[PDB]
């Protein structure tokens, strides 16, 4: 057992979703509470830490550390920190200063200083399963969901302008820009911002999912069958693997156009080797395995009584 942990989350009212579902995991072998800043009034009690990004915490992060010297501090990289920690003096504190470090894909550890890795762990992230679904051969249906890379994904749909074979469906909230695309390409729709239930059922029910960001939605495709079109960045690498098919270069929408033209051709194939090479990735993403890699994150950053 029973230490009692705190989960530093400073979103402003991704990382809360992830502290949350951290809480969750965690509260059948801690007392877990989540808050936005360390100090609060209940913190005499606390031995264990894990705080999310390591400048947008680097406050309670340092405040921790005065507190517990070398003791329960586990620093959360979760993206734009990682790669922040280049000039941010605050980053490169927290990572200074933490027990252990956390990144969220394989890949992590290498953006990390080289004094920093031996203290890093690979916790990978994780969400609950949906069925496969039966698909159909006679098109190919592509879902990106990304608030609003949007231009990559534009060229590639004004490069496949005809096709109503191929067919883009970007969800999320903005935009003009996309309302065009979407009058003047058949097959490009912005179904914009949609509910979350209704986001997944899209990502099940979709052919191929489109991530040209430079993760959470990559795991939602993974886990529901669903193969992933995504640029060759090294989040996304971590997620899908070094020898993954479905790469395209960062910023290169012919590549990406390219690539789901490749997709569709394989109908009646490169789809599926995808649908094969996503399922082995899907039990990373096992809600069993994030708790468990917690469970010993826990054991390592608890401290002996004072
Ligand atoms: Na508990």
């Amino acid at each position: 057992s029973n230490p009692s942990l705190v989960i530093v989350s400073p979103a402003l009212p991704g990382n809360w979703r992830t502290a949350q579902r951290w809480k969750a995991l965690l509260s059948p072998v801690c007392s877990a509470r989540v808050v936005q800043q360390w100090p609060d009034a209940d913190a005499s009690a606390d031995t264990v830490m894990l705080a999310l990004h390591a400048r947008r915490s680097a406050e309670s992060i340092a405040h921790w550390a005065h507190a517990h010297p070398g003791r329960g501090l586990g620093v959360v990289l979760t993206g734009t920190d990682l790669y922040d920690i280049g000039s941010d003096p605050q980053a490169q504190r927290s990572l200074q200063l933490a027990q252990r470090l956390v990144v969220l894909q394989a890949l992590g550890a290498e953006a990390l200083p080289p004094e920093c890795r031996a203290k890093a762990r690979v916790v990978y992230q994780s969400t609950s399963a949906r069925a496969e679904l039966p698909k159909s051969a006679r098109q190919l249906r592509a879902v990106m969901v990304g608030h609003l890379s949007p231009q990559t994904l534009f060229d590639a749909a004004r490069l496949l302008c005809g096709r109503e074979d191929i067919r883009i469906d970007h969800i999320g909230d903005a935009g003009e820009l996309a309302r065009a695309l979407a009058s003047d390409c058949p097959g490009y729709r912005w179904l914009g911002a949609l509910p979350h239930a209704q986001t997944r059922q899209r990502i099940q029910r979709a052919h191929v999912l489109v991530h040209t960001s430079a993760a959470h939605v990559i795991m939602e495709a993974v886990r529901s069958g669903t193969p992933v079109l995504a640029s060759r960045v090294p989040g996304n690498v971590g997620m899908l693997g070094n020898d993954y098919a479905g790469y395209f270069p960062h910023g290169d929408a012919a590549a990406l156009a390219a690539l789901l033209e490749a997709c569709r051709a394989g109908q009646g194939g490169l789809l599926d080797s995808l649908r094969t090479q996503c399922a082995l990735r899907a039990p990373l993403f096992d809600p069993r395995a994030e708790q468990a890699a917690l469970f010993q994150l826990l054991n390592e950053l608890q401290p002996p009584p004072p």
